[PDB]
């Protein structure tokens, strides 16, 4: 790792450190948080690894390929978190002081792309999809991009960067939030439209809590600890992935059933035109 | 920036350094090259930053917005590149001795997916693309986020996550081979059919080296500096985008003008079945 053995000489002037050819920064000694939060942090780490497994075996029983994704990033993760959870580069001890979760930011820029096409495709019927999905993805990408920056970097230049994600955060709401209301005009008016309203409301709740969590914690002004904004983001990451994942295959479940037993009607409507799945021709 | 003065002290086994809240290590303080390369890099540097400023210049006389956003980012990353090309964190120095040139990575997070994009609709005809556009996507992002985690790891995790990405760019590849080749027998006969081709070669040929490049450099066995590292990266990014998308552009307007003289007349092909552009009916 780096180096935590040091003597203060010439009365708190100097450090002097083995010269062993380890790394030394007295800001990288700092501590991450409570032993509560620790321990509060390793407990939700297996009950989101309990689920993302349960969630697997329960996926293996057209095809959703996208929750298939998430999940097995989201177990390969928690193996990775389990035994290096802040060994280098999982936390990134750069030369200004500062401590970056790389193993969140890799994460999302593994997951949050897959969700964005899940939400481009919540029907699941082929090829569907829309322009704005390049739209969502490209802006995403840059918000995940400028947000590692911001945290990597310290005074203006964090606040640059996070403008430059918010903004971008701002794009992808947006955009997301058309996708959400043509989705619900084009399912069937019975149980459909209830959980596309449950999907679009563990959406900008959770993705709302990212940017949240970012100027709380240690990225921020400093009021969580990063044992609490471990345990923050878990929460939201099990909102946002495992439980978003359940209900979009619940959601193209209701639609499959649908098109096979009263076939593929559509009726338009107007909003934007949208065809819409009715029961009766 | 980080600390640079040390003294040497108890022969040669213990480091004493200023006590003024810096971080310090002496891998960070290796040479990045030779002057030379360091005047090489930055003739390349302003070379393609003209070609970007001409690009947009040319540019801004259906749309294409793939090659209005990687060229923004361009000339943005050079004002970046221009000032603090080795600052914190533009060049992540963490705390196993690596230098991780972030700057780079973060261009390829924004720009690679847009490219891939344009090549997911090389002719520009509306809402095209396909299914395994997503998949392009996700392969390639993934390239990026195991290069970056191999680029900040070191020893056999380096390595780990090198294959990994390896094994992402090896998915990419082959889905845009297949993308290519449809393109060819979709465009017309005439010139249309000679830059795709041309468009395919500067792909593969500057894709390519960037692994080629993780190997030789300061990330692989060192046979390269830092500044020839970015010599060399500046070089096939000058064709990767600069040039992949001047013909992209000329694509899409020799597609435009067999729209407009000839009309949208399509022949089924077999292949996998293509619409081929065709002049008379
Ligand atoms: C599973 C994890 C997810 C879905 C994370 C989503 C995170 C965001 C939408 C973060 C957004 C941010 C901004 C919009 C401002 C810049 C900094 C942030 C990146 C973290
Ligand atoms: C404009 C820059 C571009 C198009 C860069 C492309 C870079 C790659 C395709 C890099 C690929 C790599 C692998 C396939 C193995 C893992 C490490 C690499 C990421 C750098
Ligand atoms: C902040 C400014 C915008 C960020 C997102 C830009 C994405 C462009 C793609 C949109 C599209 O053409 O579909
Ligand atoms: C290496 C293994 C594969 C990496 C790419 C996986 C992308 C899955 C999406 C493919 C698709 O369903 O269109
Ligand atoms: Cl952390
Ligand atoms: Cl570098």
């Amino acid at each position: 790792l780096f180096q935590t053995s040091y003597t203060l000489e010439n009365q708190g002037s100097v450090i002097c450190i083995p010269n062993n050819g380890q790394c030394f920064c007295l800001a990288w000694l700092k501590s991450n948080g409570t032993n509560a939060e620790k321990l509060a942090a390793n407990i939700l780490q297996w009950i989101s690894f309990a689920l993302s497994a349960l969630c697997l075996m329960f996926y293996g029983y057209t095809c959703g390929w996208e929750n298939i994704y998430v999940a097995t990033i989201q177990m390969i993760k928690f193996i990775i978190e389990y035994f290096h959870s802040f060994d280098e580069p999982a936390v990134i001890y750069s030369s200004n002081g500062n401590k970056t979760r790389w193993l969140r930011y890799a994460s999302w820029l593994l997951t949050c792309p897959v969700i964005l096409i899940h939400l481009s495709n919540l029907t699941g019927l082929a090829n569907d999809y829309n322009k704005r999905t390049m739209g969502l993805l490209v802006s995403d990408i840059g918000t995940i991009v400028w947000g590692t920056t911001a945290a990597l970097s310290k005074g203006y230049v964090r606040v640059i960067f996070f403008l430059m994600g918010l903004c971008y955060g701002i794009y992808t709401f947006f955009n997301a939030a058309k996708v959400y209301i043509e989705a619900y005009h084009t399912v069937p008016k019975g149980r459909c439209r209830q959980v596309v309203t449950g999907m679009a409301w563990l959406f900008f709740v959770s993705w709302g809590m990212f940017p949240i969590l970012f100027i709380l914690g240690p990225e921020g002004f400093g009021v969580l600890s990063r044992y609490g904004s471990n345990v923050g983001h878990t929460i939201i990451d099990l909102m946002s992935k495992q439980c978003w994942g359940l209900l979009g295959h619940y959601l193209r479940v209701l639609i499959h059933s649908h098109i096979l037993i009263h076939g593929d009607i559509r009726k338009t409507t107007k909003l934007i035109e949208v065809e819409t799945l009715v029961e009766d021709e």
